[PDB]
């Protein structure tokens, strides 16, 4: 199994580096920094991790179609490309509407766009002069001069919805599934495959990647409690079917909802329960987490990312992953 | 005098750093890195150098309001100047219409656009949540949560017409002016004034910024020589009113035009001659730039960039600036 670790650039970018490289040094073999107009800009940050990792494979996590030009992205993603030694990875998915109407940016067919700008990107980092008439991306003759050291950028789509795991079937080299959970990949793999059909393409070409909530800590408890305020989030955010799905008590995902309108977080905090713990996050002691991510290999998922909290201390969580939930998982 | 530098970022970043690092040593004090799609990524660009760096000044020259998103160009530069220690600069002009045909980016209101994107990429940094609700720029609740260093970074404005100057004049903290000449500068500096005086801003709070195409060494004639192909596209895509301007031999123009269309270059020239070389670059002998350089500050510019080709060696131009002509020009 691979595991991947997802960070926010949320502080300094040294603290960063630290983190990635220490991720790096215990076996983690992905290294996913998220995309948000608010934070750290997310190649800046992907720049000095470059410089500071010298293996552990690097991209955003994810970025989409609209923030930047799809010719920028792929400039970016062959800059990043050449400086680490072609370790670059493509994370791209749609963006969300909360964030496009701040920026007042129309959040247009994003199944199309993302696939259109994903073919864009893919042409350009080739080397071609690219002349792409879509719904959507419309470029007309543009070219890279800056190369990839990559024959072929892996990209991987961010996709939730099943025209979005269908659609990373036919044309992603992996799909980024924010779920931690096996019964969210039962369902999801049929829908990466029937794309992967569609395509004549193996799964066996296909990174499935949990973009999981993990919390590791040597007491089973403590590794719950560091768990709680991210499931609280997760579990407003995620769609009824995710919600039936998984049987979540929907009269406390609404307080916690309501709560988190409120802007006050304990009492948000206070509604996570086993249930929904269990859903939406891989918790607990190293053991625990092990047996989780089996179950998760079980289903179909070679990727599993280390989202946050990582555990209640972040450094102490990768290295804890790495003395004892990485090399329990090698195939 | 301020001197700076522009590199296009076109070569491995390792050897864009050593010039910088170079030119820092040789008193340098800003660095501008051009943005366009098809080189490294600018931000990545700079993140490197400013690791190599220590107290040159450092931005984009330029970037645009259309390749990204304006809020993630407050961010990369909120990021930037985290790393440099507050060294950083916004240089940001309109990009060109060649550009975004290719990119499918409509090119919308260029003054109006630059403008706004200004005013909220400002707001941004000074780490206001931010509605701007402007006839093309809309921003609905953005907040960063990177701050900068500085108090407020230094927004230069890439400005050619007279309602750019006059905008750069009454917003900007520096122009940035593609051109050599004194001549320009005479014709350009009181568009900048009227802005100015519009916003009761002083010209002492605006950086005149020479983007000139420079060519300095030992040997005049050779200096002449690695002018030549530069100055052969700057005459190409100068407006008439500059031509005209500087009583260039329109009939060459028009062969080197031709020849760039033919993509053919020996024959496009051998077309530039001593006029457009005197109007379109600073070159010569440490001596010949010299005074090129006080004929400009005693005209109004203020900071001095030295562009490409710099030199026949770029390493030994940017020593020999640094050794016999930056010491020559201290206030």
């Amino acid at each position: 199994m691979k595991f991947g670790i997802q960070f926010v650039p949320n502080e300094p970018i040294q603290k960063l580096c630290y983190y990635v490289k220490l991720a790096e040094d215990n076996g983690f073999e992905y290294c996913w920094i998220t995309d948000h107009y608010n934070n750290r800009n997310v190649y800046m940050a992907l720049t000095a991790i470059a410089m500071n990792t010298n293996k552990i494979k690097l991209g955003p996590g994810v970025t989409n179609p609209y923030v930047r030009s799809p010719a920028i992205t792929a400039s970016a993603i062959a800059t990043l490309d050449e400086l680490s030694g072609g370790r670059a990875v493509l994370g791209i998915g749609p963006g969300d509407k909360a964030t496009f109407d701040a920026l007042g940016i129309e959040w247009v067919k994003p199944v199309t766009t993302l696939k259109e700008s994903i073919e864009v990107i893919r042409k350009l980092l080739a080397g071609e002069r690219v002349s792409y008439e879509g719904k959507v991306v419309k470029i007309a003759g543009a070219a890279l001069a800056v190369k990839p050291i990559q024959k072929a950028v892996p990209v991987y789509m961010g996709a939730q919805g099943p025209k979005m795991l269908e659609t990373a079937g036919m044309i992603a080299d992996g799909v980024l599934i924010n779920a931690s959970n096996p019964k969210d990949f039962e369902a999801a793999i049929p829908l990466i495959k029937k794309g992967a059909e569609a395509a004549g393409r193996s799964m066996d070409e296909i990174d499935v990647a949990a973009y999981a909530c993990m919390s590791v800590d040597k007491n089973a408890d403590k590794a719950k409690q560091a768990a709680v305020p991210v499931v609280a989030f997760i579990a407003a955010g995620s769609p009824p079917v995710v919600l039936e799905r998984h049987g979540i008590d929907m009269e406390k995902v609404e307080a916690i909802r309501n709560a988190l309108k409120s802007g006050n977080f304990p009492e948000a905090f206070k509604n996570v329960d086993d249930t929904m713990l269990e859903a939406f996050s891989i918790y607990g002691t190293p053991e625990d987490v092990v047996e989780k991510c089996k179950k998760l290999a079980e289903m179909g998922v070679t990727q599993i990312v280390a989202g946050s909290p990582i555990g209640p201390n972040k450094e102490t969580a990768i290295k804890l992953i790495g003395k004892k939930v990485i090399p329990a998982l090698k195939e």
